[PDB]
């Protein structure tokens, strides 16, 4: 304790790393010792399992999932401001079981390195290298030499025509796994129906009726999104924006929508549309103009969002958003919405029980 | 042609959008017309299918996958500099079948909106709202009113206790789908073995032998990563770094490694380790010190990577990286490497045929 021991491979810049450690000690008094043991990536699980080893281990990320599965790595805790400083795909490489288990440093790939004076135009194909070697051999030279003891160096050739390690299956929505008629869905809709039966709400309330009632001070609360705030600003009501109420102790989970602008495939103006959206709308000034009319909520444009993030209404918007879920964009989403609309309206009006309404919606969607 | 027609929903800031369109026309002469038809999200697939409709359509992203499946949307083409200006998860929301099919604008979620003067401390639970309503009703008021005709507004309550739309299955490596002994793997290893048989290479060449031969000008080419460049700089050789050769017309596919720093779970210095890695190593000055010793390649730190990106050696590194694949971090990766090492060494030395070596590796991994 009171020290840092670092392990890094002997082909990396460990002397330069030790100079970073010297600056660390000069500022903090904490000694940093950089070592480069052989087989460090095999020794680490052996010594960390006994509670020994280095404080920090450097390796390519392919070793780290095995370490994390064995409980040998601490979860790292960079805040969002620090995570923003590194490329997102590098954080992905060090994420295991949903947790960040290392700090990414550098991105490595093999390349062809060539002597400009022996091969001014290096070969573009592997197949032409034997002919080049024959000409170099009469000069006492060879075309190419690389490490054949480590599979890292031969893998690019093995993969070229179709070799691979493990196949990756992309994330996907299971369009047959729908949760509209499970017990939790029924419990929430039953509560809504119970409020209607108890005359706390009326089944015929729509957007206009609820907005007028809230903005005239006739009801204490409403549920709406950022576009509604402008009309409340103009009203007499002093309003706050906060977390949706919990149900059975669990957060309400609103669907998160990304307002998006698509370009019609039939448009003869695709270049103009790109210019307008990229260079006029998606600017601080462009979004401010729309936002001043009806608030957008949080915006996708980082520079303008940092100016909105302070507003408690935006903070509440993002707190509810985090408790909820981003909507799928799959084609089946419209079928989902049409079916759920019918279920809620039928249950709220008494044309169906909650169970029969949601069962029918589930059948329609799947 | 020569116009922009925009469709946006009637609850959004369409007058503010039209002012952005006015500025567009003032600068370009191109008229922008903003309309807010009812049912625009249903009308669009009907009119875009006939080659009509608006140039740009605004909606939440949940509608857009259906449009893109129907071929109604143009692929949008923002460059990397523009994509960097928006939050990554917003681009994810508008990606369909691997392609970006809209521009994200805003991030929306419902919140509880409350009258500060009627309910200074708004309810944290749904279950307490009936009691609040009874007290407000004696004052001629009600606790809460919101739109019950659109399922968007009731969904947060339905999802709270377990309702969901479509279940998402996270991306994953299939540890039983291994490509070490397929036809492409065998073809590439066979070519390596054929070069060895033809005496273009020697099976016993290792890292040291290849590095010495290249850096003394005895071989025209080598295959190595960025850490090797420092020793070539000091040598007499004038070297370039370029794309790996193709095989059977296809790019060589090197495995991409992210050099990573993990913190030992047994370390009593986890706070010091975080301080060192975040505030000393992962700085421009910290990475420069390591990089000056042995080059890191591309770095994860955006600010320093932008200073390296100009170097043709780094450009070539990233070109090869893009043709290749990020390594998995799964625990099975070490088994993969050990098995492939044995296969390559055995095939190159003649202790096994290419087919028998790679079949054995495949069996060992699975
Ligand atoms: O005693 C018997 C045997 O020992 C010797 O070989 C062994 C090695 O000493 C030992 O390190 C071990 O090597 C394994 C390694 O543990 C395993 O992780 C995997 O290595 C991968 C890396 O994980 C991967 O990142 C990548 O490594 C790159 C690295 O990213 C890059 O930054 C730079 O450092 O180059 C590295 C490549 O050299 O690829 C490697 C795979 O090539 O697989 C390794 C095995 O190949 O186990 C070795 C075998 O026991 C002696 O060399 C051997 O002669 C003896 O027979
Ligand atoms: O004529 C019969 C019937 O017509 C009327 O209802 C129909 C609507 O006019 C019509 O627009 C259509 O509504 C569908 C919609 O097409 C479908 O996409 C889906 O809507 C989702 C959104 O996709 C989703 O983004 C979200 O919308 C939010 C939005 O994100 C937010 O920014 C803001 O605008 O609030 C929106 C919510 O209002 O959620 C909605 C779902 O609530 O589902 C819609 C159906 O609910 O089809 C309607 C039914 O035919 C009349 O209203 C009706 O009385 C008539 O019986």
């Amino acid at each position: 304790e009171g020290k840092l021991v670092i392990w890094i491979n002997g082909d990396k810049g460990y002397n330069g790393l030790a100079e970073v450690g010297k600056k660390f000690e000069q500022d903090t008094g904490i000694k940093v010792t950089v070592e480069h043991p052989d087989k460090l990536e095999e020794k680490f699980p052996q010594v960390a399992a006994t509670g020994d080893g280095p404080d920090i281990i450097f390796w390519a990320h392919d070793r780290f999932g095995g370490y994390a599965q064995s409980g040998l790595l601490a979860e790292v805790t960079p805040d969002k401001a620090f995570q923003d400083k590194l490329y997102p795909f590098t954080w992905d490489a060090v994420r295991y079981n949903g947790k960040l288990i290392a700090y990414p440093i550098a991105v490595e790939a093999l390349s062809l390195i060539y002597n400009k004076d022996l091969v001014p135009n290096p070969p573009k194909t592997w197949e032409e290298i034997p002919a080049l070697d024959k000409e170099l051999k009469v000069k006492g030279k060879s075309a190419i030499m690389f490490n054949l003891q480590e599979p890292y160096f031969t893998w690019p050739l093995i993969a070229a025509d179709g070799g691979y390690a493990f196949k990756f299956e992309n994330g996907k929505y299971d369009v047959k796994d729908v949760g509209v008629d499970n017990a939790g869905a029924k419990a929430g809709l039953t509560f809504l129906i119970d409020m209607i039966k108890n005359k706390n709400m009326s089944a015929d309330t729509d957007y206009s009726i609820a907005e007028a009632a809230f903005n005239k001070g006739e009801t204490a609360m409403t549920i709406n999104g950022p576009w509604a705030w402008s009309n409340i600003d103009k009203s007499k009501v002093n309003y706050g924006v906060t977390l949706l109420p919990t149900f059975k102790g669990k957060p309400s989970k609103p669907f998160v929508g990304v307002l998006s602008a698509g370009i019609n495939a039939a448009s003869p103006n695709k270049e103009l549309a790109k210019e307008f959206l990229e260079n006029y709308l998606l600017t601080d000034q462009g979004l401010e103009a729309v936002n001043k009319d009806k608030p957008l909520g949080a915006v996708a444009l980082k520079s303008f969002q940092e100016q909105l993030a302070k507003d408690p209404r935006i903070a509440a918007t993002m707190d509810n958003a985090q408790k909820g879920e981003i909507m799928p964009n799959i084609p089946q989403m419209s079928a989902f919405w049409y079916a759920v609309r019918t279920a809620v309206i039928n249950a709220a009006s008494g044309r169906q029980t909650v169970d029969a309404a949601l069962k029918d919606a589930q059948s329609r969607i799947t």
